[PDB]
């Protein structure tokens, strides 16, 4: 078994439906392998942090996973994981099937997202929906991902929750936390 390899974490100021999944590399899987293909998508305003890993791992079920962490209004958090068994099998290039990310009562939150801590975080005015400011933090650690994401925006969710409690992703371990 041979898997499509890559890492990469960003914060892109263009929309995820312009990211290319984009892997020249390749690696041996030891016998039993499956591939895997995992990207977790976090939008803030304007910006979309995207932690994407591909390779073997060694033991898993074979299923394609999408979560809609938080959905619309304010801040989108989605993730896609795909574990498969074939060969060059863990080859998506498009994130374009995630239209989330392309985009009374006025909330103004500070609004950002961030590798590590935000450098600045304005308040600005939270889509119609919105109930309360979110911030947190997202420690992040397996499939070769190693980050701290600093998030604050816009939210009608309840609590410390912009994962929802679903904090495996693929090979991911997710821990959310905020302030109090
Ligand atoms: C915002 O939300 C409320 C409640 O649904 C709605 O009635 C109101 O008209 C909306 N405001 C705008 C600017 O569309
Ligand atoms: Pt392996
Ligand atoms: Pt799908
Ligand atoms: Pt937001």
């Amino acid at each position: 078994l041979y898997c499509q390899k890559g890492l990469s974490m960003t914060v892109e100021a263009d929309p995820a439906n312009m990211f290319n999944w984009t892997t020249e590399e390749v690696e041996t899987c030891d016998k039993g392998a499956l591939c895997q293909e995992t990207i977790l998508i976090i939008k803030a305003g304007t910006e979309t942090a995207i932690l994407a890993t591909k390779g073997c791992i060694p033991e898993g079920e074979e299923a394609i996973t999408i979560v809609q962490h938080s959905s619309p209004p304010g801040l989108i958090v989605t993730s896609y994981s795909n574990y498969c068994e074939d060969s060059f099998c863990n080859d998506k290039d498009s994130l374009s099937q995630f239209w989330e990310f392309s985009e009374s009562t006025t909330l103004h939150c500070p609004t950002c997202v961030a590798l590590g801590t935000c450098f600045s975080a304005p308040s600005l005015p939270c889509p119609n929906g919105t109930t309360r400011c979110y911030q947190g933090k997202l420690e992040i650690t397996g499939g070769g991902i190693e980050s701290s994401v600093e998030v604050k925006g816009c939210t009608a969710m309840i609590g410390c929750r912009l994962m929802s409690g679903i904090l495996a992703v693929g090979p991911m371990f997710v821990r959310e936390a905020c302030p109090h």
